[PDB]
C-alpha cells in the first residue's frame, strides 16, 4: 500500500511509530498567492452560503455525490456557519461554461487540545468530487488549495475524520446503533426487546435554553479535560452548537431540585433516504448517571419520532453501548491531525465529536 498523495504531505508515516509532539513543517512566512492551477475550463470558487441560491447548490451537489445521507439547507448553515466561518473556505469547483458545482471542501475554525497542546486549527469536512469526475485526481487539488488558504489565514494545523485508512490515524472510533424503530428496520420477540419508556427518568430534564448557554458552556469545558484531542468552545461557540434547532440539534439539560443544572445531553438530526436517525452529539454528567442520561437520551429520540440513535465508542461511551443494547456497526471512523504528529490514542481518550 503506497499513498501518491498523502506521502507528499506533512502527515506521519503509516506504521512509523510517533513517540514525539508538534508540527512536521513550521509555520510559513510567504505563501503561495495563486490558486493551484484546475484542468481547462473549470473555476474554483467561494461558495456563499448566505445566498440560497448557492446554499441550494451545494445541497444539489452533496446528496448526489456525497457518501443515503440527506443534508439539508438549515442543517448545512449550522455545520459550515459557525463563528469564524469564511466563505473563500467553502472551497468550490465549478464547470466555467454552465457555473455546475463539481467539487467541494470545506473548513471551519476550532481551538484544538491535543495532549499538553492547544492550537488554532480548522476542521475539514464535506470533501466531494461529482461521480461523472472521480478517479482523476480532483481531491488532491482540492486538498491542496483549501490549504492553501487556510494558510493564507495563518493556520497550519487541521483535524478531520474519514472513514477510509490514510496516513496516519490519531485514533479509531466504531459506530454502534441502537434502533428505536424496529419496524423501519424490518419478530414479535425482537420488537419488545427493544422497548423503551415512554417518559425519562432523570429529574430536571428540560430542554435547553438561552439562559443555560454560561452553565452548559462550563460544564462541557471542565467534563473535557480528562480527554486528550478536545475542542476548546468559546461560550458563542456553545451557543451555535448546542442552542436547539429543530430538525438539526436537540439540547436537554439537567436542572436539579434546588436549580442547579448539572448534566446535559445533546444530539443532531441526520436523516437518510425517510429514515431519521440521531447522533449522539455532546453528553456531560456530573450528578446524574451516564446510563441515566443515555437512557433518557433514546427515550428523547423515540418520543421525537426518531427510528435509530447512533453513538460513537469515544469519550465514555464504552461504559452504557451494550447495556443499553446498543449494536456494533460495520466500519470504522478515523481521526486525523495534518501537520501535527503526536502518539495515538484509545477511542475512550478522544473528545471530539465530527458530523
Ligand atoms: C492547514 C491545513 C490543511 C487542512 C487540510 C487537511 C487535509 C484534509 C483532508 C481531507 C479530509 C476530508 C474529510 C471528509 O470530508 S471525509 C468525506 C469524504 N468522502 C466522501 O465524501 C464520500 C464521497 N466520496 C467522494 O466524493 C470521493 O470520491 C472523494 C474522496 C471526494 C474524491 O476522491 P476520488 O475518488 O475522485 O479519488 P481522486 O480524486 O482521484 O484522489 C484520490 C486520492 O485521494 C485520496 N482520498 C480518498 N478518499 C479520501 C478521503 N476521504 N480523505 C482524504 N483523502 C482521500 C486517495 O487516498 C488518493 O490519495 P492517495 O492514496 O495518496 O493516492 N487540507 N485540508
Ligand atoms: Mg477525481
Amino acid at each position: 500500500r503506497s499513498y501518491q498523495f498523502w506521502d507528499t504531505q506533512p502527515v506521519p508515516k503509516l506504521g512509523e511509530v510517533v513517540n514525539t509532539h508538534g508540527p512536521v513543517e513550521p509555520d510559513k512566512d510567504n505563501i503561495r498567492q495563486e490558486p493551484y492551477t484546475l484542468p481547462q475550463g473549470f473555476t474554483w470558487d467561494a461558495l456563499d452560503l448566505g445566498d440560497r441560491g448557492v446554499l441550494k447548490e451545494l445541497y444539489t451537489l452533496l446528496n448526489e455525490n456525497y457518501v443515503r445521507f440527506d443534508y439539508s439547507p438549515e442543517f448545512l448553515l449550522w455545520a459550515l456557519r459557525p463563528p469564524g466561518w469564511l466563505p473563500q473556505w467553502h472551497c468550490g469547483v465549478r464547470v466555467v461554461s454552465s457555473r455546475k458545482l463539481v467539487g467541494f471542501i470545506s473548513a471551519i475554525p476550532a481551538n484544538i487540545h491535543i495532549y499538553d497542546t492547544e492550537k488554532k486549527m480548522v476542521e475539514i469536512n464535506f470533501l466531494c468530487v461529482h461521480k461523472k469526475l472521480r478517479s482523476k485526481r480532483v481531491a488532491p487539488v482540492l486538498i491542496r488549495e483549501i490549504t492553501r488558504r487556510v494558510h493564507l489565514e495563518g493556520i497550519f494545523q487541521a483535524v478531520y475524520t474519514a472513514g477510509v485508512v490514510l496516513p496516519k490515524p490519531v485514533g479509531t472510533c466504531r459506530y454502534w446503533h441502537r434502533s428505536l424503530n424496529p419496524r423501519k428496520l424490518i419478530m414479535q420477540r425482537t420488537m419488545k426487546l427493544y422497548r423503551l419508556p415512554e417518559t425519562p427518568k432523570t429529574a430536571g430534564l428540560r430542554p435547553m435554553e438561552t439562559k443555560d448557554i454560561p452553565v452548559v458552556h462550563q460544564l462541557l469545558t471542565r467534563y473535557l479535560k480528562q480527554f486528550h484531542l478536545t475542542p476548546v468552545m468559546s461560550q458563542e461557540e456553545v451557543e451555535h452548537w448546542f442552542y436547539p434547532q429543530e430538525n438539526i440539534i436537540d439540547t436537554f439539560v439537567v436542572e436539579n431540585a434546588n436549580g442547579e443544572v448539572t448534566d446535559f445531553l445533546s444530539f443532531y438530526t441526520l436523516p437518510s433516504t425517510s429514515l431519521k436517525a440521531a447522533y449522539s452529539f455532546y453528553n456531560v454528567h456530573t450528578q446524574t448517571p451516564l446510563l441515566d442520561l443515555m437512557s433518557d437520551a433514546l427515550v428523547l429520540a423515540k418520543m421525537k419520532g426518531f427510528d435509530v440513535f447512533n453513538a460513537l465508542d469515544l469519550m465514555e461511551n464504552k461504559t452504557f453501548l451494550e447495556k443499553l443494547k446498543f449494536g456494533i456497526g460495520d466500519g470504522n471512523l478515523q481521526y486525523y491531525l495534518y501537520n501535527w504528529k503526536c502518539p495515538s490514542m484509545g477511542a475512550e481518550k478522544v473528545g471530539l465529536v465530527l458530523q
